[PDB]
């Protein structure tokens, strides 16, 4: 008689369980943590509010936390990223989850509130796992009393970590956090290689367009932009890259990309005349990867080649001025998460009009919106870090300190390199790779221990 | 009141129609044939039996043949390759089509017969379009009288051309045929680049497996094997290649792949002792590409690494010994066209057994079975050749020739290089490419006309 | 007391012998023929005039022909392509060779004549091995009497075959020929992969320029152009391709290249107004691969980006209008085969002028001019074909047949596919590859012999 959930179709649970069993074989770091810590139950007593894409991969994470003793209440951190069969499997296992593919904004907020509230009253939560900072923001803004009992936050992604550091500098952060994003086995695995796998995957599922021989513009060349550019280049696209960071621009050049700006001489003054109309007129596909605001703006959208695809793989949809397109242009749904946007007018469209753009996932995270996000074996690294971070913060029991002691432990930290390496070793073994062991004299020669850590904390990999 | 069809769901037509309109903008050579020939109606009076994958791309082909004056009756050439919304769009257009995704073998044969028979009698067909030779075989073997009225066959694929050539060698081919496969804008575009696009696409949709860093074995290195190996290598797989043709094997070496055999010394004597158990026990993914029989045999299946993915992108499912797997091992459906094959035995399976293989599309063509096959811009090339082939054979009027002229005309031929080049030029313009025109002195220097053809018929590209 | 040679420096012979011994281990097809046929001496009595780049690789070719019983007299087919240590090692072995790096045009002609003449009068030659057709032309124009005793010509390269075909068509070809170029183990090995290896090699040796991130324009996308484009793209260049053949252009598009023309809309009208000055002013490197005339013309050279590198990897230097650059612009030698060409005028130059181009090998074959051409393991394929072609034509004894039989054998033909496959098998084995053997049933299924040939003669690979 379990009813504390809300999913699209509970009967998809058996299908979801089949895929969870497969995914478990693809996630050895996470399943190794489950085996190593199951008997010790290091999360016994933890009550975790979780807000992250309700995919099959997140399901393995959820059941790993539960296997270690935790109770959880879960929601997705995006309206399009849930895999309904994963949510169904988690609900059928008796775990409160509120998540389905294609939520409205109102339903998105309701789902988070259903994790926060149990039977109309605040749940006695004491841990937070977030991806992007929406749950974190709601707790600080609307439920500050609940944070008095919460031992910490473990934050998944770059945008969320940015919001956390903003609150820390403004003195508004109420509990300590661990930056899961900046582990090497997260940032340089998930953010880069994950988008390499899943960006062309989403574009093919949404459009079935040939990419070889076509022109792409990738806005940004951080980790997500690096992986995105590779996702397209390996398919044979001619890829151009835009950046505001000269060091990232240098890497793009050395990686074999032409570096261009959508604006003449890189200067974005807000006018149509600043747009490089000749450049945008040749682009078949534009992808935003920045985590910034309005990096594919209304003047760029007006100037893009007819029938160009437009998508975003950064965390929030405001990378693209989709508001401008809702106000001025007529939307034709091809299928879910795929819209033709007719630049001929707002009121109606000719079904055979040739002047349209194709928008994927209404400008929300395209890899999760139009495909299934990152594959299990990549998320294995990110989610082993999440499990380790949850254990660390829960065992430190920040909320039980006196007021004076909380002030001294309020911080945003990363996991130590030794744990990063141990996650990486399990990932390598999952590939069948064999790591060499240093001899004692070789370890002394480079000044490390035989068991690591093998690099100083300044090393960039 | 049109009722002459059978599809999964006629209400998918509007969705199919939206995707057809997108596909037309992706297929400029085919769409260019509509404009150049619409006024002349070169297929007026043609009644075409067509048997080929009922995809969106085949939709554009079908409606091109109809726009040039033809009547058609269509079926798919594979039980899993139909896109149900394409079939719905075609039927809703008043065009007879008998095709749905996931047919049984009996329904497959039934669908082809519904194209052959109209109102219980043979249709007065006079043209054939085939992909694989199944329709051609059924006509020769079961409706030879209909071939008295048929002017020719245009065959799409390598396996179908081989069957035509065997019939010709045996004196058992009743109408002339055009080998559409061996146009360069078909074989060196569809067969190679199409599989490059669509193989990893299908594997991702089926399993969502990370491919980077894993081991693949591609059986075959002809056109499909070349494109398949690239599909996987560009994703970061470590790809090994098997071949019986030493020329193709040389190409794989020079392309940067290790060439291996599943058998010790390359000698396939049919025994378990001949299997290189070490090699097979390291392979995460095996893909057959040969058009041959039993190239992923039972002994290889027994020796594959636990949880390896097995699929076939050749035309017929007998490239993998799936019959052996049906007889001996338990099949667990993950989802449509994805099965776990449990090697623990045939009488049931443990849901948490680790000793299984993952078979895609039940060994049927994986790109069409687990995804959508080749993209529109690639199929543009194949299907422009098909339309040109249909025009040439229909206007030749073989069925109306005297018996002496019939005997001189009974052959299997390819399209002339000029037509191949003309298709290629429209493909290049679709990419925005600009071809240079020879000066008269340059044309004289290399001994070609400024208008081409630019290569001798022996040229291999 | 052997003096019948002329080389740069005989004392380089020991060095040349060391490298020949290494190259022998890299040339298993060639050495396999040596071991297989040395007992039979099938070239006993053959007297071969040979004209092909006097490299280490040609050294192994020459000594294989001698090992099989032939006498030869040798010259290079390019003024810059000889490796002086290879020539010295051949002369030290008592083999007539006339070749050194850096010949004048007069010396080049004199060297070919020294092979034709022994003691001031025509040698009793009876076979010809040629690369590019210069020796073949001199025999037909200046020594036609010698051709009445010559049993055949074995021609290495595409341009040479073109000239042979023109002569056959005109009725001026006096002896049969084997087209060695169009063996798959030659054209699709040497012409493509050889240039992939040696083009970026020669550019680095000549300029030491970083190639990553810069813009290249490759004129042509045949076998040489395909390999040259890959040579640059794999280094990270942004590569654009020009073509007159829409089929080759299609391949360049599908291979991930942007296809452009130096002329607006591809129309070369002889005026500067037709030059796409905006495109050419972005190009850092241009490479001609066509075998055509003036594909990098004067107006192009004027519009190139300052400090661009210009080079040719086709057979003859007229692909670039270097005559224009000699007449109008000041040449500054950087080092042998590397010249700065100052576009500021003809009479001298400022040492610090910024407006110059860099010309490699004075527009002669750049891979052989500025580096060492193709590696031994690739030339293995080409030269194994040469040996088999020499054996076949010599044993046919064309010159001694009745003219009624001569008329039936006066042709330009390629080797049989079976021998093409045997050469490929030995190359694959050189890599450690293992070719799989068809079972009798599999061979039956696809219609071949277990021993091959495995493809019809129309197969393009
Ligand atoms: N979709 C996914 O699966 C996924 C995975 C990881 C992260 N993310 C999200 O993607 C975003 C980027 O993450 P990241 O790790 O790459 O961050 P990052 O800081 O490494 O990279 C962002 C880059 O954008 C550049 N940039 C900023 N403004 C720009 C502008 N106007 N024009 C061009 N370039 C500009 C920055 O210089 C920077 O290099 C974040 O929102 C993150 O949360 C998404
Ligand atoms: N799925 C698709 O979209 C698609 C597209 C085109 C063709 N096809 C089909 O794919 C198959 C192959 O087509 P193709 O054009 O590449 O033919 P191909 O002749 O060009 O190449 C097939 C290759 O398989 C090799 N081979 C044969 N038996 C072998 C064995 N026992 N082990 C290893 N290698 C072996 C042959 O040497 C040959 O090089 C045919 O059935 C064709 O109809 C499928
Ligand atoms: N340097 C080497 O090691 C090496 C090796 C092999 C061959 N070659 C020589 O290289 C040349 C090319 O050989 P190939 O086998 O590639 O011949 P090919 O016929 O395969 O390719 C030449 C290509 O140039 C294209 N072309 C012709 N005129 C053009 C123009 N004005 N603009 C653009 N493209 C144009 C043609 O369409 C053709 O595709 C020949 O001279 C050959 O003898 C050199
Ligand atoms: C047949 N024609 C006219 C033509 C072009 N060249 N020549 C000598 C005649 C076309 O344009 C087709 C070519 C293939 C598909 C699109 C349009
Ligand atoms: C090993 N092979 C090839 C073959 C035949 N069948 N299979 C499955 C493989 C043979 O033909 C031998 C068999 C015994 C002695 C003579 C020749
Ligand atoms: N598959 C996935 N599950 C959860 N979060 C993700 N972020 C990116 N891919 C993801
Ligand atoms: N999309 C497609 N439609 C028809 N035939 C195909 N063969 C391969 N892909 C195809
Ligand atoms: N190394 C080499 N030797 C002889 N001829 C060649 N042609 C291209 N490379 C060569
Ligand atoms: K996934
Ligand atoms: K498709
Ligand atoms: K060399």
């Amino acid at each position: 008689g379990f009813t504390d959930y809300k999913v699209a179709d509970i009967t998809l649970a058996a299908w979801g369980r089949r895929e969870l069993i497969i995914a478990e074989s693809e996630m050895p770091a996470l399943m190794g943590l489950r085996r190593k810590y199951a008997g010790q139950q290091p999360l016994k007593g933890a009550k975790i509010l979780g807000c992250i894409h309700m995919t099959i991969q997140t399901g393995v994470l959820i059941e790993t936390l539960v296997a270690l003793g935790a109770e959880v209440r879960w929601s997705s951190c995006n309206i399009f990223s849930t895999q309904d069969q994963a949510a169904a499997a988690i609900a059928a296992a008796g775990i409160p989850v509120f998540a389905w593919k294609g939520e409205t904004e109102e339903e998105y907020e309701w789902c988070i509130e259903q994790t926060i509230l149990k039977d109309g009253q605040p749940w006695d939560a004491n841990m937070v796992l977030d991806d992007g900072g929406d749950l974190t923001e709601i707790l600080h803004k609307k439920y500050p009393q609940m944070l008095e009992r919460i031992h910490g936050i473990t934050e998944e992604t770059t945008t969320g970590v940015h919001r956390l550091l903003d609150m820390l500098k403004n003195g508004t952060l109420k509990v300590p956090a661990i930056n899961v994003n900046d582990s090497v086995t997260k940032s340089k695995n998930d953010n880069k290689y994950g988008c390499r796998h899943s960006l062309n995957d989403a574009i093919k599922r949404g459009t079935d367009h040939l990419l070889s021989g076509k022109q792409a513009l990738v806005i940004g060349y951080g980790d997500v932009g690096k992986g995105s550019s590779q996702s397209l280049r390996q398919e044979g696209m001619i890829v151009k890259v835009a950046e505001v960071d000269p060091i990232c621009a240098m890497q793009a050049c050395m990686d074999g990309f032409e570096v261009v700006s959508p604006y003449k001489n890189g200067i974005n003054d807000g006018t149509e005349a600043s747009i490089d109309a000749a450049l945008l007129g040749k682009i078949d596909l534009i992808v935003t990867t920045t985590g910034n605001v309005n990096v594919c703006d209304a003047n760029m959208l007006k100037a893009l080649k007819k029938r160009a695809v437009v998508c975003n793989i950064g965390h929030f949809d405001n990378e693209i001025d989709t508001a401008f397109m809702r106000k001025n242009w007529a939307w034709e749904e091809v299928k879910p998460q795929v819209h033709k946007i007719h630049r001929t007018g707002k009121d109606g469209f000719d079904a055979h009009n040739d002047d349209y753009l194709i928008l994927l996932a209404e400008g929300r995270l395209v890899n999760l919106g139009n495909a299934t996000g990152h594959p299990s074996r990549i998320m294995d690294g990110s989610f082993a870090n999440q499990v380790l971070a949850q254990i660390h913060l829960f065992e430190q029991k920040y909320a039980d300190l006196p007021a004076a002691e909380k002030a001294k432990r309020l911080s945003v930290e990363v996991l130590p390199k030794k744990l990063d390496e141990e996650v990486a070793l399990e990932m390598v073994k999952g590939f069948g790779g064999v790591v060499t062991q240093l001899t004692p004299k070789q370890a002394e020669y480079i000044g490390v221990s035989v068991e690591g850590p093998f690099k100083p904390d300044t090393y960039r990999y």
